[PDB]
């Protein structure tokens, strides 16, 4: 029983898990995101963002295409259903969203869209 989870991003571009698990039970599920790390947002930034796994590419893309003044995400993405801010060292952000806008049998997935880091900063994100 549980409808959160805490997430690091690091210097090293790397988010502490790969996979989150969404109890159905769960109305709202809230993602803690903090980095830990010592460097700038403008070389290490890092968000959480959720989107179906066929959305991310375009996320990512026109993410960096926004630049960092947008915290490389395009304003009102319909794509995006969750996302939290661009931080850097020190930094936290807690973002919440509706458990009903995952539907089963569908593929979602949880990235940075700091250029270049969804390589390695990806997961899964379940809902069983
Ligand atoms: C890698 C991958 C890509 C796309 N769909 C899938 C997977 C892996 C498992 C899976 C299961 C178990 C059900 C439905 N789709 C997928
Ligand atoms: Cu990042």
């Amino acid at each position: 029983a549980q409808c959160s989870v805490d997430i690091q991003g690091n210097d090293q571009m790397q988010f502490n898990t790969n996979a989150i698990t969404v109890d159905k039970s769960c109305k709202q599920f809230t993602v803690n995101l903090s980095h830990p790390g010592n460097l700038p947002k403008n070389v290490m930034g890092h968000n959480w963002v959720l989107s179906t796994a066929a959305d991310m590419q375009g996320v990512v893309t026109d993410g960096m295409a926004s630049g960092l003044d947008k915290d490389y995400l395009k304003p009102d993405d319909s794509r995006v259903i969750a996302q939290t801010k661009l931080i850097g060292s020190g930094e936290k952000d807690s973002v919440t969203f509706d458990v009903s806008k995952l539907k089963e049998g569908e593929h979602y997935m949880f990235f940075c869209t700091f250029p270049g880091h969804s390589a390695l900063m990806k997961g899964t994100l379940t809902l069983k």
